[PDB]
This record gives structure tokens, sequence and C-alpha cells, in this order.
């Protein structure tokens, strides 16, 4: 990387740690994915205007290093800083568009992001917003690495049980979570476990049976003997939504993958019908 020159550290992963850099060669600002040690050489031609772009891969002396282009901030930072007012409809709803965009495109090719959250979306100006950190199905942990609450959030419940082989639905569940707590501006299932987070879904979704969920029962982690939750009133999940809202949000929460709406169906609901680009407020 001597071609970069390292501007400020912007965080750690559990298998990484970012900088803000610069490219000598191109004068491009960039955040670099630092990882010690082919798929991702695949995610080099998945571009899209709603996924951010990994501009260059290198692997030398026992360290990979990944290019993205960089953005100036997460719609975590955002909703933060829209904590007080809450992030207008019109934008929550551009916002929701645009990465049902993005999946459509990924999951096309076959490709899942794994692990959809706030600070994992990112911003700029021009009032687009952009799927970051795509998931693998590898490295040296990074022992700095400070544990985050938001972890398993929106974690999809298939995963918690144990699926080994999930689908794209997967993204959808992760999305739909970001949705609602765009809306209600507090997460939707904030669990602090894997059994935590899982009850917490089964609290409010009620816990799942053969009934809404065909094979659930027989899967790898399910349990005879987690308490049955009934389904509470869903009207009690994403106040003040409208239907048109809490319709869509409904079907990317629901239990059943097959069941789940892909992005590509999502794009066609009624919710987006008068579905607009705001151009977001962003104090840098
Ligand atoms: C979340 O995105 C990533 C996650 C892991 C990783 F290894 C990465 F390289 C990225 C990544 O591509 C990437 C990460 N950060 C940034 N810019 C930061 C600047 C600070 N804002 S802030 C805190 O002011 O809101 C948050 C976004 N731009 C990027 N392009």
């Amino acid at each position: 990387m001597e071609n970069f020159q390292k501007v400020e550290k912007i965080g750690e992963g559990t298998y990484g740690v970012v900088y803000k850099a610069r490219n000598k060669l191109t004068g491009e600002v960039v955040a670099l994915k630092k990882i010690r040690l082919r798929e991702i050489s695949l995610l080099k031609e998945l571009n899209h205007p709603n996924i951010v772009k990994l501009l260059d891969v290198i692997h030398t002396e026992n360290k990979l290093y990944l290019v993205f282009e960089f953005l100036h901030q997460d719609l975590k930072k955002f909703m933060d800083a829209s904590a007080l007012t809450g992030i207008p409809l019109p934008l929550i709803k551009s916002y929701l568009f645009q990465l049902l965009q993005g999946l459509a495109f990924c999951h096309s090719h076959r490709v899942l992001h794994r692990d959809l959250k706030p600070q994992n979306l990112l911003i700029n100006t021009e009032g687009a917003i952009k799927l970051a950190d795509f998931g693998l199905a590898f490295g040296v942990p990074v022992r700095t690495y400070t544990h985050e609450v938001v972890t398993l959030w929106y974690r999809a419940p298939e995963i918690l049980l144990g699926c080994k082989y999930y689908s794209t639905a997967v993204d959808i569940w992760s999305l739909g979570c970001i949705f609602a707590e765009m809306v209600t501006r507090r997460a939707l299932f904030p669990g602090d476990s894997e059994i935590d987070q899982l009850f917490r879904i089964f609290r409010t979704l009620g816990t799942p049976d053969e009934v809404v969920w065909p094979g659930v029962t027989s899967m790898p982690d399910y349990k005879p003997s987690f308490p049955k939750w009934a389904r509470q009133d869903f009207s009690k999940v994403v106040p003040p939504l409208d239907e048109d809202g809490r319709s869509l949000l409904s079907q990317m929460l629901h239990y059943d993958p097959n069941k789940r709406i892909s992005a590509k169906a999502a794009l066609a609901h009624p919710f987006f019908q008068d579905v607009t680009k705001p151009v977001p407020h962003l104090r840098l």
C-alpha cells in the first residue's frame, strides 16, 4: 500500500481495521479494510449505485487490503442526529427503496449480504444510501475489537435457529428491522445474546410453529421447550406508520423465508407509489 497514505482510523471490525486513506496515484480518498492473514474478486464485479464500490483488492505479505469508495456518514449516525425529530417519512421511504434496489440486484446475482445493519449503510449529501461490508459465507481476529450491542439485532430467525444454508431472505429480514428502527427511532429487537434475540422476536411476532413456518420445529437449534408467546397486535410495533408501510413491513418480517417478500416484489409494493428522492441535511 505504498501508494496509500493513511489519513485516520475509522474503526475496527472483528477481523479487520478500517482507515480513511489517500491514493497517491489518483489523489482519491478511500476507505481501506486491512485484514491480517476468490469470492472477493467476484465482489469487484458486483457494481451498483447503491453498493459501496470496491475499487481494489490487494493481497501482499500475509495482509489483505480492500479499497472502497469513501462515504462520509453511516445511517446509524444520521438516525442519532435525527433521534429528536425523526427522519422524515419521504427520506425513510427513499432509503428503503434504494436499498431494496441494491438487494434486488445482488440477490439476482446470487450474492447475499448477510449482515445488514445501520452502520453498514452509508449515505452521502446526494441523498444516496449504499450497502457496505458485504459478508462472506477468515483472518486473524482483531484483539482490540470492542463488543457492539447492535451485533445481533438484525439477525433473521433462521440464522438464530441454526440454518446452515439460509437464503437471500435473511437480508430482507434485516432491512425490515432497519425500516422499523427508522420509523420508531428505536431498535425493533434489541437482544444481547442469541437466545435473548430469539425470544425478543418471539415475544413480538409470536413463537413460530409448523402453522406459520413449516419445518421450523426440525431446525438445528429449535427446542420444543421454547416458551409459547402469542403474536401481539402489529399496530403496536411501528406506530404511527401508515397501513401501506405496516403491510410492507409485515411481509418483510414473515417467519417463513419462503413467504417473506423478495426485494424485487417489495419494490412494487403500494408503499412506494409516491416514492421520491429527498436531499438529507447532513452535518459533516
Ligand atoms: C460500514 O462500511 C464498512 C465496514 C467495514 C469495512 F471494513 C469497510 F471498509 C467499510 C467501508 O467500506 C467504509 C467504512 N467507512 C466509511 N466512511 C465512514 C466515515 C465515518 N462515518 S461516521 C462514524 O461519521 O458516520 C461512517 C462511514 N466509508 C466506507 N466506504
